[PDB]
């Protein structure tokens, strides 16, 4: 497109919503390319990440960890207004793995506190992609401080299996997995700091051990458990988008499966099927499609079980409906 | 199927055998669905895992690590009787990744010492799948204590390549890879305990470092080496099933290849081919098909060589037959 | 082939070049099978791997880390003359993952200082494959000391996408990723040794923690940055071969993508497409094909960002050409 062609395209302002939920969107594109407008503010703030009051200075897109999922269609133009409040203390930018050029947009979006920038790029490749902050010289630090999220570039005609048949989801949830590296004093307790910059040196030391202290979904242990469990019903088709901007993960739905899984997160690559556990390398997003068949509670975990049940990477799905004794049945309940 | 339909199905009792071997079975299903009966007893016992006398309190299905491989066909019903001897001290259950509902069957099989339970589920998805114990609040601990194994749900018509052509194996071996976390005293020596529960706290501390002390095949360093090496002959087609219920691994056959590899372990996903090294994420099972072409000794390892040659993840294949100088030949033997 | 048939085949001597570059070769094979001759000398020498003067006793094929990439065509015979200078102190051999039998050739190439050997094998499987030293009892130590590289067995008709259409590259670069384990004294400083053997015990201790101190491309931090950056131009098709003989990696081209990626590195397995980040398990080589669309500087990294920006796994691509405002444009430059 020429400058004149792009400016003439229909435009749409989308109001982002907090994860695990996703803003309203149509799976199958209606009409020609559009310029889709998103606005995100950067918030540097303290968040508690576990039941023991552990705090961390998060650098979050729209104040959440992970940042919100943005959805557009292949060949749409994503036009983002990124604002860095005069209230913040660090420079930030954004790098879309979905984009082409200038370090994913990082080289054109360096904004200091009190500045804003508007970046536009054409979403040429379909799939789910990671996006994260990446300021020269401080890349890992901003990412493992929670400054990352994902976008989804849906094919114009919606999703399809390898065979080429349509896959329509009833619900979609976005699970952002985050590895945190919280420094511990000489006595084992987690340290606290006044400002982000004060925790840098100590945090880098933990990072170099490549061993995270916490691995959580939606920014905190238990964030998606109990009453904040994701929901579904027997018969419902669910797309679960999962991202990890820095470290490997291996999602597993306990009691379920990944009927169709784009483990690489790219829609032009046929999905693997009937997966028990899939693998998403650090720096990538993936997606799993599943149709619930049994009611009850399910757990959704990173299957290095130590990371899931000790470090925090576990979420719940509460599913309603009728039990199917054909798929599974207790012939003899536990008995003497 | 209705209750009446299932109870009318032909039944078969299978006597399980110890890994790396697998019970008798037909690759191509003969007849309609069947209800396949398996019985497993849980044994909590001390096992030595290396040549230095290191001991561990294993929680093992049928007394072995890994537990035995169970084989059925897609759409068969697996009916398991699980027994927890009054002699044991902990509650145990079983979670089949092959199953649908109730946390893979874990929610319907919680049995205390002196109890038994009978669980039945329909094997709807073909492939090799992990199964492991997963009692609420103590999941990782029972798994890395060796309470895991795998099952194989063969397609009704046996295995086929992506092209859709039949793949018949002459032999099949099951290699269960286990990551152990043995506590070390203030002097570096491995600690020993009187009962399983006594080692819990110290073992959890090691688990949190995500660094295993041992990574072995068949429950011990050297378990499948020397005189317990797996065997084959030139011309023989071998299926090597590999599982890891908690941590990633990257199998490699030294001097060989993975001609066809279902790295994800699911038969409806076409296999990768001509693999030098394949990857199996923690919480999954995979399978590799290979036709031996050269006689001699081969090593089968997890290709993080430190884990293979220092930590214990190495096994041997002893292969008989005639040497093929076309594939490889020493033109000039080592000489001055 | 019979002995007489092989000796009658046309022969070619290839002069190897230092990575990231690759010796001259034709992508599409011209004529029938050939016996391709390569010569490599082993050099045990001290190399500095970072800007702080950290030294390591490298064991390098042709004096570089990684060793050079050798290219032949499927069904060609690779005939290697391996020389171990009387000047060296250790026994060495070579294990090609591309080969069949005798532990990849390791069992027929054990040479002490002052000896040489000539090994020949038929390249039956197409793809990029790792090769490394593997002397009995000291395998990991020689590999993580840099004694590894890769070869590429191109299909006779060159590369093709899954669809079966030709993929011709203008340039090809070979990035060998190396995990080093340098011992640190009681004060944190990196230790130095007089001879290779002297560092063994201390180095094994670091290896067992499975935590590398450095992760670099081409044997050193910054090796492929600044003025040694790899180059390309907008419109050019580049094949980037990547190997890791011991540990997992997840390559990512910042500002770009992997248009076609043989993540497993085997050409008979269709490539994944539109990848943001791909995964290469330890003990394997992979390849990514990409067509540059935007000029500027790109970073090529292992996407565990801590390993990339803290440990050393980062390289640069300097690309010339015209900027495409359709793919990306700064609508509002950073401003108050
Ligand atoms: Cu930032
Ligand atoms: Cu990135
Ligand atoms: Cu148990
Ligand atoms: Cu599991
Ligand atoms: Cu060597
Ligand atoms: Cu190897
Ligand atoms: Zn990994
Ligand atoms: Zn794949």
């Amino acid at each position: 497109a020429t400058a004149a062609e792009i400016a003439a395209l229909p435009r749409q302002k989308v109001e982002l919503v907090d994860p695990p939920f996703v803003h309203a969107h149509s799976q199958v594109a209606e009409g020609g390319p559009k310029v889709v407008e998103f606005t995100m503010v950067i918030e540097e703030k303290k968040i508690v990440i576990d039941d023991a009051g552990t705090e961390v200075h998060a650098m979050a897109f729209n104040g959440t960890v992970p940042g919100p999922l943005m959805v557009v269609h292949q060949d749409d133009y994503l036009e983002l207004t990124l604002i860095n409040p005069e209230t913040n203390t660090l420079m930030h930018n954004i790098n879309f793995h979905a984009a082409t050029g200038a370090l994913g947009g990082g080289g054109l979006t360096e904004i200091n506190p009190g500045e804003k920038t508007i970046l536009r790029f054409k979403a040429t490749k379909p799939g789910v992609f990671v996006y994260h902050c990446a300021p020269p010289g401080m890349v890992p630090w901003h990412v493992v401080s929670g400054m990352n999220g994902a976008i989804m570039v849906l094919p114009r005609e919606g999703l399809h299996d390898g065979k080429g048949k349509a896959l329509t989801y009833d619900k979609i949830y976005y699970v952002g997995e985050q590895d945190f590296y919280v420094p511990r004093d000489e006595n084992g307790k987690y340290k606290k700091y006044e400002a982000p910059g004060d925790a840098y040196e100590d945090t880098v030391k933990v990072m170099r051990t490549l061993t995270p202290t916490h691995v959580v979904f939606n920014g905190a242990v238990g964030a998606l458990t109990g009453d904040k469990a994701m929901t579904a019903a027997v018969g419902e088709k669910v797309l679960i988008v999962h991202s990890q901007a820095n470290r490997d993960t291996r999602p597993h739905l306990i009691g379920g499966h990944g009927d169709y899984v784009w483990a690489t997160g790219k829609f032009n690559t046929p999905p693997d099927v009937d997966q028990e556990t899939w693998f998403i390398p650090g720096g990538a997003a993936g997606a799993a499609f599943y149709t619930f068949q049994q009611p009850g509670i399910y757990a959704y975990v990173n299957h290095n079980l130590i990371e899931a049940f000790e470090l925090g990477a576990a979420a719940h799905f509460k599913v309603t409906g009728e039990w199917n004794d054909d798929l599974m049945t207790s012939v003899l309940a536990p008995s003497g």
